[PDB]
């Protein structure tokens, strides 16, 4: 919230440099899914229409500061040519005269697709002369990349103490949605949090702590919790080194008057794998040789119960090993009691989670689902991305 946006500028006949996420998945030259690059198109199709001269600046895959051909952005210049229905050009440097050439003859309403910005070695070092020959192309920055946001990079970060600086729509959406859920959420405000390990969400749950009312947890997180509370967790998933920081979370969640949820049930199998023999049983009685994969019937209709009773559900984490058909029950069952809760709001974050409500088919029956993977994790631990920060408040 609080930042300018493309709409709060005049554009017109301007060189905008934009910083966009069109970090694709290839497969032999060619792109496998084109989701981020119809993502970028509201900002890029207002830009044009109002006569900007649109500089667009993306990074794909890692090239560690050097040329990999294979990482070049040609077949990414292509497909938006194809969405826009309008020429794209593309030069193979980002900066340089060939690149300041090319800015030279465009014209109002003209796209041009500079090279991978992660071939030069400044880029993820924010070097000051990178981000200063960034800023020579231009008049504006424009950063509508938020999952690029997090770390202070040439291109999201150093070219803005450069030139006037505003946010891009899906920037602004991401922006507006986990800054509310954050600052003034509506109530009853739950939080889940499932995935793999504790020590990746340890941030996000002591952030979350202090603001939801009720905190529900799943996923492979849930058995060091369990742990904790002296149960046996057989073959699960285990972090023995976090089991005091388990038992302040539990305790910081009683004095500040939080509703806990953990598991009830949890489905167990005798291997890791899509068709080991399993069963359901309660969470105090895992067999010590098999494993806990998934959350079981009574948990997921006591989640769903709580789900529904919420007005904002703020959900990052699966709950169960859900790339197996036989342990994403658990995760599905979540998904479909937040599409079917008609006065909840949610909120999906993180890489995973987005995948699998994708998968389910039921993307459209959220309310937001991020963009921006890890840098939406971080927003959610309190911390100031700095590509956020450099923006300018309206
Ligand atoms: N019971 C479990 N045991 C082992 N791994 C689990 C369990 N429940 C969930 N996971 C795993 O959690 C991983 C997703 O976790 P995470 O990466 O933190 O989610 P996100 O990307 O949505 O933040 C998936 O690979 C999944 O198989
Ligand atoms: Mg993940």
């Amino acid at each position: 919230m609080n930042k300018k946006t493309i709409r709060d500028v005049d554009v017109r006949g301007k060189r905008v440099f934009c910083r966009v996420d069109f970090n694709v998945p290839m497969e032999q030259g060619a792109i496998t899914d084109d989701t981020r690059i119809r993502a970028a198109l509201p900002t890029i199709r207002y830009l044009i229409e109002h006569g900007a001269k649109v500089i667009l600046a993306s990074h794909l895959g890692r090239p560690k500061g050097k040329v990999v051909e294979e990482l070049r952005l040609d077949a990414v210049a292509k497909r938006l040519g194809e969405l826009l229905e309008r020429p794209v050009a593309k030069t193979n440097e980002a900066v340089g005269d060939e690149v300041k050439a090319a800015v030279d003859r465009l014209n109002e309403g003209d796209v041009l697709l500079l090279e991978n910005v992660r071939f030069y070695p400044g880029e993820e070092k924010n070097d000051p002369e990178l981000a200063k020959a960034f800023a020579e192309l231009a008049d504006l920055y424009v950063n509508d990349a938020f999952g690029a946001a997090h770390r202070a990079h040439a291109s999201t970060e150093g070219i803005a103490h450069y030139l006037p600086a505003v946010a891009g729509f899906l920037m602004e959406k991401e922006l507006e949605v986990l800054g509310k859920a954050l600052s003034n959420p509506d109530r009853p405000f739950t939080a889940i949090i499932g995935g793999a390990k504790v020590k990746d969400k340890i941030g996000v749950i002591d952030n979350l702590l202090e603001k939801v009312d009720n905190l529900i947890i799943g996923g492979g997180l849930a058995y060091t919790f369990v742990k904790a509370l002296g149960h046996d967790v057989g073959k699960s998933l285990l972090e023995e080194d976090k089991i005091e920081l388990a038992k302040s979370f539990m305790e910081k969640a009683k004095e500040k008057g939080v509703r806990f949820y953990m598991p009830v049930d949890v489905v167990v199998a005798d291997r890791f794998a899509n068709d080991a023999n399993t069963k359901v049983v309660p969470i105090d009685a895992i067999p010590a040789d098999w494993s806990a994969l998934d959350i079981g019937p009574k948990t997921r209709e006591l989640y769903r119960d709580v789900i529904r009773e919420s007005k904002l559900v703020v959900w990052n984490g699966p709950m169960g090993v859900f790339e197996m058909d036989a342990f994403a029950h658990g995760t599905k069952a979540i998904a479909e009691a937040l599409a079917e809760a008609l006065d909840t709001y949610s909120v999906i974050g993180g890489g995973d989670s987005a995948a699998a409500v994708e998968k389910f088919g039921l993307a459209d029956k959220m309310d937001h689902i991020s963009t921006g993977g890890g840098a939406s994790l971080e927003f959610m631990e309190g911390k100031q991305l700095p590509g956020v920060v450099a923006l300018e408040d309206k």
